[PDB]
């Protein structure tokens, strides 16, 4: 249908146990290509793009529907809706965890556990809440993607991914980054790093699998314990000793064993 081809859907295997993986901001389904590999033996696995990835067409990106998260949980929805998954392991990377959040509360029925890479409620800081971002950094980032988004681009991701200037992974998301049209790429970089969804973490009932890098541009660690602290629901926190936002592309040696774990286990 138009709903699975615009999002660029994919389903690979098939029997009831599900995985669904939604990726981050800037990169696409691409950013799990080191995880496939070792769910598809075990689950059917199902991969999308989010709307506004460089990957989907520029037209069906609706401003108004995307101005907050929930215009992308209603079609994470749709999907699962679309593709009749009744239950699933919910992995999201980034936006994509606070977006199948966003979907549990609407539809925890839909969702069996979320394992959340890089995920962050809130980047904005406060004198109560260290989110690693100051306002006035934000701004400045806004600016130098209206002013020039190449460049932007190619400062970005090198800060974004962590590690070498010139891995595979930085020149990988790079392009990913790019391939965005820049007046998607500021308004969805607006939303996200603008958004709070600290209030509702109470809200959650679906079990949650906190895992990031220890070292991650976006999100400090105190995130991960606030995440933690704060959900409703069981959660556990894993901090990887990996460098970068996308750990699952860049460092999957160190990072891919332990996304596993925590698909393949319960708390």
């Amino acid at each position: 249908g138009v709903v699975e081809e615009a999002h660029n859907v994919k389903v690979i295997g098939s029997g009831e146990a599900t995985i669904v993986l939604g990726h981050g901001f800037g990169t696409d389904q691409s950013v799990w290509k080191h995880l496939v590999p070792h769910l598809v033996d075990d689950y059917r696995v199902v991969i999308y793009d989010n709307m506004g990835a460089g990957t989907t067409n520029p037209d069906y990106f609706d401003f108004d529907r995307y101005s907050n998260l929930e215009g992308y949980s209603f079609d994470l929805i749709a999907i699962l809706e679309d593709l009749k998954i009744e239950s699933c392991i919910f992995v999201g990377h980034c936006v994509s965890a606070m977006i199948g959040v966003l979907a549990s509360l609407n539809r925890p029925d839909l969702f069996s556990k979320i394992v959340m890479i890089s995920a962050s409620p809130r980047y904005v800081n406060d004198v109560d809440y260290q989110g690693g971002f100051e306002q006035e950094d934000l701004n400045q980032l806004f600016e130098a993607i209206r002013s020039n988004y190449k460049a932007w681009c190619l400062g970005f991701a090198p800060l974004a991914v962590g590690g070498d200037m010139d891995s595979i992974a930085v020149q990988e998301f790079s392009r990913t980054l790019f391939n965005m049209r820049p007046d998607i790429a500021l308004s969805v970089g607006q939303t996200i790093f603008q958004s709070d969804m600290r209030q509702i973490l109470p809200f959650v009932t679906v079990p949650c699998h906190i895992l990031q890098s220890v070292k991650d541009l976006a999100v400090p660690v105190v995130v991960s314990e606030y995440l933690h602290a704060n959900l409703g629901c069981e959660s556990v926190v894993e901090v990887i000793p990996s460098d970068g936002h996308l750990p699952q592309l860049s460092s999957p040696d160190s990072v891919i064993p332990v996304i596993l774990r925590h698909i393949r286990n319960d708390i």
